[PDB]
């Protein structure tokens, strides 16, 4: 006979399944060949459903490093019937069949949510790494054609909508990985792997020899052909097998006595497929780099420098046994530099528009489910899962001033002074690398030559109201005490000391990098701060290099060995939370010292859960470059699709074009314009425009200096525009903490694409160059240099307001807006009730005694007005106040409601001016607009307008 004919309180291993006090274990009993053979739905709540799986007999039940214990107990009720186990709660309905172990997903009427692949979607591969033992996994979704897909962290290949996409989750500078999606049918899925990962289709990319036939320049089966134009002396010609110049290793098989710098480089011939479909292209590139398809521009220009190159994909129709030309153009802009082009053959449609997750190495299959009412409560789940986010302190808020890098004391405090003197608002100033004397990085020691005296530094900054970050790298000179101090006890990774790999600084120095996964190595980190940098005042940590970064430009194998073995097993299954790791070093060590100072970090690298370490994530060293910019809207928005609202990116850039350097030190040396520096000028004031409404504004990288008035001088169109940025920033301050307020109450996102606002209008589902600030505010950057003018779609809505002129422009249309070279495009919804405050040089340099209350009619609103003390942790203790105020449309009328809580230094007292702007009354922004003065002690007021 078949397989399956053949094989209360008795033991578990006669059932098809037993239920315990959270789950349901379910034995699968049509067994597959790489199938799972256990199934089980374990209820976190309400809502929230983690699945596991294993080809084993038993789970091995790894304690996660994502995932924090809950609160409360869930009530559920199981059902068997026939082959379908139920597992419901009071929101949602998670089954499995015993037949295959396939699961779904239904609200609590039944409404399909998410199915797995029909028949099952799971496969499990034994892999084993340095006597460990685990899976490679597969778990695929079906997924409907109107379905969309954000998250997965921050990439820079510009993506936006992930459906039918896809993406490698690893860690490198620029691009941070989260394993978290969240799809427009309102849930989320978090896949609890910390290994390298994919979205979409399982395989690497292919070397264009594997998938093509390739014909040279003279039409010589077996290669393309390359064309290297050095700066000086003969060009060389040569057939080249592949394009794949990416890594240390490779780029050794560029030609052996041609300098690269100021070469003009092509590869160019015909490829020929032998299928047809959608063939998906992926480049990576440094220095200037063009690529042309079939005679199509599929690439326009990009540039990186030399050093962090980037990866940007495309795709292309091509029939089978066509062929079709192929160029690139490459100025390599550097003695090393890198270029490579690879692709995957076509996918059917129907399987790669699945949701199709990839794991290299875990011990069982672990990912959890979160359904929501809309696309925050599903956020609000992955919250709960992996920790609340606090309030950023209210000074984390306001501008951040940085430079790669102040040399001097002198030269930090002339920075913060000049902004003081300018009354241009400021709340922070960075400290970067190399404040250390140079031969003792990890020493946490000033060079007393340039820093004489560290605390009264400090000091100086905090008198002058401001707070001061600093640099810590995870790297440490094998000559330092702090280095030995980890290697002795085992807790530095060896791969870079064995090799005697060099850093970049003077002669180089012999390094290596600590490992974050052991608790006491953490300690030990944490505790080297305490002792060096914590007794001088410093307010915040720059947490850079948390990939962990420990060589750049080298391939996946060695880095996994430069990365490991760590204190939980290889780094192939530990190879993406370390920044995870170092952050709770950090949060958790300070809070150690003292529990109600708050905590600031901003880390280099990410994981899910960062943000339960008060610890952002900034875009890192990107380049100056519009098409970098454009892609920083798209990385961000994704990013906070991720969970983790605290984020922010270099303004300006941070690696600069050689052009840009000399444009300046012709103005210094002349006060003369060269089209460069025109173009330089241009490029800050939009990326300042933009970078004003991102979660933290802040200004830094490489050379030129970019304090505003270094940029261009008083009354230049530049120096306007940003000045009334920074000052706007400012003035919305009651509004923007609130949003930070809201971060930890109400589980909120504030950079936020269209798709969560306006989810049921599906033309805002491609669109990643616009964005929400808050619930209020539209911001459409503008990123091309020249333009005076973008297009722009609003979302279907009551209506929307030019904040600027208070102009109506009706929802549900897409346009071309002015958008002049000192103003960005900026709308407020209908139903928006906006506070705003006076002129202030930091953040709460006087009370906001008078606010003035923007009702944008049209729509019902609400808002609610947080307050507290701003610079500890007293708001947990339930001393904060809110202020919630309601608007209705029909009636005209606006409730300033009963204010709830209190806390020391709030005003008691206080006053608002009710400012309207509607269809039949176009009123600017403007501090001095006439409306209702109101003059409020706590209690509730109601006004009719
Ligand atoms: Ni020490």
């Amino acid at each position: 006979g078949s397989s399956h004919h053949h094989h209360f309180q008795g033991p578990a291993s006669n059932k098809v399944y037993e239920k315990t006090g959270d789950s349901v274990i379910v034995k699968v009993q049509h067994k597959e060949t790489g199938g799972p053979r256990l199934v089980r739905l374990q209820v976190m709540g309400d809502k929230l459903i983690h699945v596991s799986a294993t080809a084993d007999s038993k789970f091995a039940d790894p304690q996660s490093l994502i995932v924090v214990p809950q609160k409360k107990q869930t009530s559920f009720a199981v059902v068997q019937n026939g082959d379908t186990i139920t597992v419901s709660t009071e929101e949602v309905k998670a089954s499995v069949l015993a037949s295959t172990g396939e699961v779904w997903f239904t609200d609590k009427n039944g409404e399909l949510i998410l199915q797995e692949n029909k028949g099952g979607g799971k496969t499990f591969t034994p892999i084993e790494v340095e006597g460990t033992k685990g899976y490679t996994v597969c778990q695929v979704f079906e997924s409907p054609e109107d379905e969309a897909f954000y998250g997965l962290g921050q990439h820079q290949a510009d993506e936006f909508n992930y459906k039918g996409k896809n993406e490698e989750l690893f860690q490198y500078n620029t691009k941070v990985s989260v394993p978290f999606v969240v799809s427009n049918k309102n849930y989320g899925i978090l896949l609890d792997s910390y290994s390298f990962c994919r979205f979409g289709n399982p395989n690497d990319y292919s070397q264009l020899n594997r998938i093509f036939k390739l014909y040279d320049k003279t039409g010589q089966e077996g290669a393309l052909t390359g064309t290297y134009v050095p700066k000086k002396g003969e060009t060389l010609v040569r057939r080249e097998d592949s394009i794949y110049f990416e890594n240390l290793k490779t780029i050794e098989n560029l030609p052996k006595k041609l300098p690269l710098m100021g070469a003009k480089v092509t590869y160019e011939g015909e490829i020929e497929p032998a299928q047809t479909g959608e063939f998906k292209f992926i480049l990576y590139y440094a220095g200037y780099v063009k690529v042309y398809l079939n005679n199509e521009p599929v690439v326009p220009e990009r540039w990186r420098t030399a050093w962090n190159p980037n990866s940007y994909k495309f795709a292309a129709h091509l029939e089978a046994g066509k062929r079709v030309p192929l160029k690139i153009e490459w100025q390599p802009d550097g003695g090393q530099s890198y270029c490579g082009l690879r692709a995957l053959t076509p996918v059917n449609p129907e399987e790669q528009g699945k949701q199709s997750w990839w794991s290299e190495m875990t011990k069982q299959l672990d990912y959890y489910f979160m359904a929501g009412e809309n696309m925050d409560d599903v956020i609000s789940g992955y919250r709960s899962l992996t920790g609340k986010s606090p309030v950023m302190p209210k000074w984390a808020m306001g501008f951040w001033q940085s430079r790669e890098k102040y040399n001097t004391q002198e030269e930090m405090l002339g920075a913060l002074k000049g902004f003081r003197d300018r009354k241009i608002p400021l709340d922070n100033i960075v400290l970067d690398w190399n404040h250390w004397p140079e031969n003792a990085w990890g020493s946490h020691e000033f060079d007393k030559a340039r820093f004489p005296d560290p605390k009264a530094m400090v000091d100086s900054i905090h008198a002058m109201h401001a707070r001061m970050m600093i640099s810590v790298w995870p790297k440490f000179y094998v000559t330092t005490e702090h280095f030995k101090e980890f290697d002795e006890n085992g807790w530095m990774y060896q791969q870079s000391v064995k090799d005697s790999l060099k850093d970049w600084v003077g002669p180089g120095y012999h390094y290596g990098f600590y490992d974050a996964y052991d608790p006491d190595a953490r300690k030990l980190f944490w505790k080297q701060m305490y002792e060096h940098y914590y007794p001088l005042g410093i307010d915040a940590w720059w947490m850079d290099a948390s990939e962990p970064n420990v060589r750049d430009c080298t391939d996946l194998e060695y880095r996994k060995a430069l990365c490991g073995p760590t204190a939980l097993g290889s780094s192939t299954e530990f190879f993406n939370a370390y920044a995870l790791m170092n952050a709770e070093a950090i949060y958790d060590g300070q809070r150690g010292v003292d529990n109600n100072k708050r905590v600031f970090l901003l880390t280099r690298s990410g994981f899910a859960g960062l943000q339960r370490y008060s610890t952002a994530t900034w875009s890192g060293d990107i380049g100056t470059r519009w098409e970098d910019m454009k892609a920083q809207i798209s990385a961000g928005l994704n990013f906070a699709m991720s969970g983790i609202p605290y984020w922010t990116m270099d303004i300006g850039g941070f690696c600069v074009e050689n052009r840009y350097v000399a444009g300046q030190k012709q103005w210094n040396a002349t006060k003369t314009e060269n089209a460069d520096y025109k173009e330089w000028r241009e490029l800050n004031t939009r990326w300042y425009q933009f970078g004003a409404f991102v979660p933290l504004y802040r200004a830094h990288g490489q050379y030129p200096f970019r304090e505003i008035w270094e940029i261009a001088p008083e009354g230049h169109p530049a120096y306007q525009s940003v000045v009334y940025y920074t000052k706007l920033r400012y003035n919305m301050m009651p509004y923007i903490y609130s949003l930070a307020g809201m971060t930890w109450f109400d589980d909120y996102t504030i950079m936020r694409p269209l798709v969560m606002d306006f989810t049921a209008d599906a033309e805002v589902n491609d669109i990643g160059d616009q964005f929400m600030f808050g619930p209020s505010f539209m911001v459409s950057p503008v990123y091309r240099y020249g333009d005076r003018s973008r297009e722009i779609y609003f979302p279907q809505a009551e209506g929307w307001y030019d904040f600027y002129s208070g102009k109506f422009q009706a929802g549900g249309e897409r346009k071309v807006i002015e958008a002049p070279y000192e103003r960005i495009p900026l709308y407020v919804r209908a139903g928006a009730i906006i506070p705003f405050g006076d002129d202030i040089q930091y953040t709460d340099e006087k009370p906001a005694e008078h606010i003035r209350l923007y009702i944008y009619q049209g729509a019902d609103g609400e808002f609610t007005l947080y307050e507290d003390e701003g610079v500890n942790y007293n708001y947990e203790q339930g001393m904060y106040a809110m202020i919630p105020m309601k608007y209705d449309e029909a009636t005209k009328t606006l409730v300033i409601g009963e204010r709830q809580g209190e806390f020391p230094g709030m005003l008691k007292e206080r006053t608002f001016t009710v400012v309207t702007v509607n269809k039949e009354k176009a009123q600017p922004f403007d501090l001095n607009a006439k409306g209702v003065t109101v003059k409020y002690n706590g209690s509730e007021q109601t006004l009719k307008l």
